[PDB]
């Protein structure tokens, strides 16, 4: 059994949807942010939610599940692709970067909903050709559709990227998913053995380095005293196995299993100073500043859509009670 219900969230139209195990709220006007995810049996909120509307507009990438298209930093907001030079807005001034892409603060449309025995589906979409200021930066007819499906104890979260225009473009996507993470009593694991060396502008130097605590990181580890803003390489490309971040809440015995498909080659883990009571394990299809790295696509994860092409990148959050 499952439901959809129109609601108001902090003064903005939103869509609540779910079944007997999980309930989400997505806010289309807010970059199609999944702002709430609730485990029904334990009645626990999994995502960091904003206190007010204004606090969300203050930091719209630090609540819920923000959409990063493209994710993370582009040095100087500048890169070239097949001979052509692009300039994106430099919104991170101290480090002189473009940061976090075009979509986390724009209005998406609800294009459909569907309910059956196979779960409940909410689809949102945004056509970048309809955003004049985005066009000035990225003159391509990219369209992004999100397909959210709740089925049993999993939220599936699929992004379909389309080239409806006349020229090819490169693209990547990531999520700034912000989970509640009480430092004293939660554990975190990640499928990664290596991480990208970063400079003082948080841009990759191009080198990889071993994660020295990789065994604890695989198994599940506390993050007391650790401050993370780290670009990890998924171990999947090299070792196979799983591609996922796990959060374990020790009191209610909840495992949050955040899986991502093979396109998601990198995970940024960010917890600010570690005293903020949250954790963002952010799966990305491409590495920070991928557009500016002369390395193979199997490593950076850079992807290209030719005119008329589409790609679906898949990820999912499963709530296990144990």
């Amino acid at each position: 059994a499952n439901f959809i219900e129109k609601i108001t969230y902090l003064g903005t139209p939103a869509i609540k949807a779910g079944n007997e195990h999980l309930e989400m709220i997505v806010v289309p006007e807010w970059g199609s942010n999944v702002i709430s995810l609730v485990d029904k049996t334990t009645n626990v909120q999994l995502l960091r939610e904003p206190e007010t509307a204004e606090s969300f507009h203050d930091t719209p990438t630090l609540y819920g599940i923000p959409i990063l298209f493209p994710p993370n930093r582009i040095s100087d907001g500048t890169f070239s692709f097949r001979g052509r030079t692009y300039h994106f807005d430099i919104n991170e001034k101290d480090k002189h970067n473009h940061l976090h892409g075009f979509l986390y603060h724009e209005k998406w449309n609800v294009v459909t909903t569907k309910q059956t025995d196979e779960g409940v589906i909410v689809e949102t979409e945004i056509d970048l050709s309809e955003l004049p200021h985005v066009q000035k930066q990225f003159p391509h007819h990219a369209v992004v559709r999100m397909t959210y499906t709740i089925k049993e104890n999993t939220l599936f979260k699929h992004a379909t990227v389309m080239n409806k225009g006349k020229e090819a473009f490169p693209w990547g996507i990531g999520y700034h998913t912000t989970f509640i993470f009480p430092a004293e009593s939660s554990l975190f694991s990640l499928t990664a053995d290596q991480q990208w060396e970063l400079d003082e502008r948080l841009l990759p130097t191009g080198k990889l380095m071993d994660v020295p605590y990789k065994e604890a990181l695989h198994e599940g580890m506390d993050l007391r005293h650790k401050q993370l803003d780290d670009v990890f390489l998924s171990s999947y490309q090299k070792r196979g196995g799983e591609n996922q971040a796990v959060i374990y809440h020790q009191h209610a015995h909840i495992s949050i299993i955040y899986k991502a498909d093979e396109q998601f080659k990198h995970w940024v883990v960010y917890n600010a100073d570690g005293k903020q009571g949250y954790l963002c394990p952010e799966p990305y299809t491409w590495v920070t500043n991928a557009v500016n790295l002369d390395l193979p696509s199997s490593l950076t994860g850079l992807q290209v859509l030719e005119p008329g092409e589409e790609t679906t990148a898949k990820s999912s959050i499963t709530i296990e009670l144990n």
